[PDB]
C-alpha cells in the first residue's frame, strides 16, 4: 500500500485498495451546526490524563504521531456518549499547506488551519488491533487548532519536530501532558464515523470540541517543515494531510450543549 495524500495516491483513489472508503459511516464530515442537535441524554465528558505517559514522537510518513504507555488505565476518556472505558494510545495532528485549510472536520463548511486527533481504545476488547475490528472501539477526541496566539503546551512537540524530519525518524518524548493541548471547554460534536485514513475501518465514535485552541503562525509553520518522504528521497513537504468531508448518510451528529 502507497497511500498518501498527493494527486496521485490521494483520497480519491484509496477506495481502490480499501473499498469501504465509500461507505456508510466514513469520515471526515461537516458539521452542520443547524442540523446538529442538542442530546440531553449524553453524559458529562470525562478527560482523565493526571497519569498520562508519552513515550515516543514518531514521523510515520503521514504525519507526526505521540505515543503512550497504554499497558494501564493511565490516560482515558470516559462519559459523552461512550459507555465503559477508552484508553489513550497516541496522538497526531492533520494540517494545511495555508492557514486557510487543514482540518479534516469541518463546521458549517469552515476548515481550520489544523485538527489534533487523540486517539482512544475501548478497553473492553484487551487491545488496539481488536478494538479496531469492532464498531465501537475506538474514541477519537477531534480538537480544532486555529492560527492566532502561540499554544504554549504544543511548544515541547514543535521543539522536537526538527529531530523527526522524515519518515521513520523517531524522538523520545517523555513526560509531556497532553492536558495542556485541550481548550477551556469540553463542548462537544458526536458521530458515529471511521478512521480518516486507511485502512478506514469504521470503528470510531468521534467526539469533537466546538471550541477550538490557538496556536500561533509560527508554531504551525514549523509543522509544514516536515517531509512526508524518507531521508535520501527526494523531499516532499508534509502538508495538507487531511482526507475532506465525506458523506453524512444515515447518521445524526449531536450537540452536548444548546
Ligand atoms: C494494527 C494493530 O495495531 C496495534 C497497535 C497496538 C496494539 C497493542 C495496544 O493496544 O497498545 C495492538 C495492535
Ligand atoms: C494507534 C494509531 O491510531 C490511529 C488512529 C486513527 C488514525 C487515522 C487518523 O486519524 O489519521 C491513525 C492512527
Ligand atoms: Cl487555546
Ligand atoms: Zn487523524
Amino acid at each position: 500500500h502507497h497511500w498518501g495524500y498527493g494527486k496521485h495516491n490521494g483520497p480519491e483513489h484509496w477506495h481502490k485498495d480499501f473499498p469501504i472508503a465509500k461507505g456508510e459511516r466514513q469520515s471526515p464530515v461537516d458539521i452542520d451546526t443547524h442540523t446538529a442537535k442538542y442530546d440531553p441524554s449524553l453524559k458529562p465528558l470525562s478527560v482523565s490524563y493526571d497519569q498520562a505517559t508519552s513515550l515516543r514522537i514518531l514521523n510515520n510518513g503521514h504525519a507526526f504521531n505521540v505515543e503512550f504507555d497504554d499497558s494501564q488505565d493511565k490516560a482515558v476518556l470516559k462519559g459523552g456518549p461512550l459507555d465503559g472505558t477508552y484508553r489513550l494510545i497516541q496522538f497526531h495532528f492533520h494540517w494545511g499547506s495555508l492557514d486557510g485549510q487543514g482540518s479534516e472536520h469541518t463546521v458549517d463548511k469552515k476548515k481550520y488551519a489544523a485538527e489534533l486527533h487523540l486517539v482512544h481504545w475501548n478497553t473492553k476488547y484487551g487491545d488496539f488491533g481488536k478494538a479496531v475490528q469492532q464498531p465501537d472501539g475506538l474514541a477519537v477526541l477531534g480538537i480544532f487548532l486555529k492560527v492566532g496566539s502561540a499554544k504554549p503546551g504544543l511548544q515541547k512537540v514543535v521543539d522536537v519536530l526538527d529531530s523527526i524530519k522524515t519518515k521513520g525518524k523517531s524522538a523520545d518524548f517523555t513526560n509531556f501532558d497532553p492536558r495542556g493541548l485541550l481548550p477551556e471547554s469540553l463542548d462537544y460534536w458526536t458521530y458515529p464515523g471511521s478512521l480518516t485514513t486507511p485502512p478506514l475501518l469504521e470503528c470510531v465514535t468521534w467526539i469533537v470540541l466546538k471550541e477550538p485552541i490557538s496556536v500561533s503562525s509560527e508554531q504551525v509553520l514549523k509543522f509544514r517543515k516536515l517531509n512526508f518522504n524518507g531521508e535520501g528521497e527526494p523531499e516532499e513537504l508534509m502538508v495538507d494531510n487531511w482526507r475532506p468531508a465525506q458523506p453524512l448518510k444515515n447518521r445524526q451528529i449531536k450537540a452536548s450543549f444548546k
